[PDB]
């Protein structure tokens, strides 16, 4: 049914996709004066000058004359969900309103194929996907409805086939992929040139996976998958292991969706579950999201602290990774229960500078390694016209990065009232008082 329901991220007549098809009419031909271009590596900004956008391409930057001429803008290249799980034309919205152009959709399907052509054929304003061929897991999967179950050489083949193709951008394998199938998974798609990415298979040595496959994600593989485990043993199994807790990671893309792990707690702190946030989800995933506010509701609150001090050793561990020469990813898992695609991407930077980071690595980390682990080899602010405008530099100020002054997507510019109206009407459609959630709040007070 996947094909029959391809267009399912875009249906029709829904009040989303009709202001983002909207918007795709607008003029993808700019010039910005005095902008102020943070380096998406050192966080330090360029002298004022001014940016030629045409047809939607980073055209050039002038000079702008003095009198040393003020910025009136500070822009960064747009944003990464390196871990996004979309589902509904809500996330679409809640990416961008954050900044957030483009995200990697680890369990891709035919309907974001569908979007990368929506985004191709400007029909829509939308973040662009990077997208794998579903996921590939073992017999015995804990997935095995969603999973596509590779046990041999001939299962392997028929997932690059659908790669090629069809041009999904990448495979993701599962905790339960055999040792042999994936070796020879991974010496097959690197002769085909597809990155694998995902969870370290378990049965898999942890440097055989990092010189092997392009990302890791959740630090699976430094810990265990603790959630493979039953609910009353994944804590403690987690605080053994960390009990006897990197260089091998060195030059290797680590994704590791600490707003994820902090969430799947059942904490309060930083996660925030409340009713305003579930009224907010889509009607999909509202009862697995109640589920979970059930949980949060029932955990004693000396646990609570317990698995949250767990989850901020391992944001040291993702601290520790980068000093060893790791390059971070900033993703969310968001789709998880009180994971808000948007906002969530903001919470990762938290949880990531919380750690220790720096403003120059996490931006550095929600960008320029973000294009490089997806194998999108334009300069990060050039080619493409996806950059998040500032009236004020984001290092400063109470939000960060979280509410920018506009957002150039594909050579469209919205502006902060476009913005505004866009998560307003995201919170409308899902049933939310838009004044409950003002946007740069990374959860509705
Ligand atoms: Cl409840
Ligand atoms: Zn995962
Ligand atoms: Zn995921």
């Amino acid at each position: 049914a996947q094909w029959r329901h391809r267009r399912g991220l875009l249906p029709e007549g829904d009040p989303l996709v009709a202001a983002l098809e909207r918007l795709a009419d607008r003029p993808r031909t700019h010039v910005f004066k005095a902008v102020g271009l943070i380096d998406a590596a050192t966080g330090e900004t360029a002298p004022p000058r001014d940016l030629e956008v045409a047809d939607g391409v980073v055209a050039g930057w002038s000079p702008t004359p003095p009198r040393p001429a003020p910025y009136d803008w500070y822009v960064t290249p747009g944003f990464v969900d390196a871990h996004a799980h979309v589902s509904s034309v809500s996330d679409l919205v809640g990416l961008l309103v954050h900044g957030v152009t483009a995200y990697r959709q680890l369990w891709g399907e035919p309907a974001h194929l569908l979007a990368a052509g929506v985004h191709r054929a400007r029909h829509a304003v939308l973040p662009r996907p990077w997208v794998t061929a579903g996921v590939v897991d073992g017999p015995g999967s804990h997935v095995p409805q969603a999973a596509t179950i590779v046990s041999g050489m001939r299962d392997v083949a028929k997932v690059v086939d659908d790669v090629l193709g069809f041009g999904f951008d990448g495979i993701k394998v599962y905790d339960d992929v055999e040792r042999p199938v994936f070796e020879a998974l991974v010496r097959d798609a690197d002769r085909a040139g597809i990155p694998v990415v995902g969870h370290v298979p378990q049965a898999v040595r942890l440097d055989v996976a990092l010189r092997t496959m392009r990302s890791t994600e959740h630090l699976y593989g430094f810990v265990p998958n603790v959630f493979r485990l039953p609910a009353a043993e994944r804590w403690d199994a987690l605080a053994d292991a960390l009990r006897h807790h990197l260089a091998e990671a060195a030059g290797h893309f680590v994704c590791p969706t600490l707003v994820a792990w902090r969430a799947r707690t059942g904490e309060r702190r930083f996660t925030r579950p409340s009713r305003a946030v579930l009224q907010a989800a889509t009607p999909s995933r509202r009862p697995a999201w109640q589920a979970a506010a059930r949980d949060a509701l029932r955990l004693d609150p000396a646990e609570a602290e317990r698995r949250g001090a767990l989850v901020d050793r391992l944001g040291r561990i993702a601290r520790a990774l980068a000093e060893e020469g790791a390059r971070l990813l900033v993703g969310t898992d968001c789709g998880n229960p009180f994971v808000v695609a948007g906002p969530s991407f903001h919470k990762e930077i938290a949880e990531l500078t919380r750690a220790g980071l720096g403003f120059g690595a996490v931006l550095k980390a929600a960008t320029a390694d973000a294009y490089d682990v997806m194998g999108w080899h334009d300069k990060p602010a050039a080619g493409r016209a996806d950059l998040v405008f500032y009236r004020r530099h984001p290092d400063d100020g109470p939000t960060g990065l979280a509410r920018p002054d506009g957002v150039l997507v594909d050579g469209v510019f919205l502006d902060g009232e476009d913005l505004d109206r866009l998560w307003s009407l995201r919170l409308s459609a899902a049933g939310l008082d838009p004044s409950a959630w003002a946007r740069g709040a990374l959860d509705p007070p």
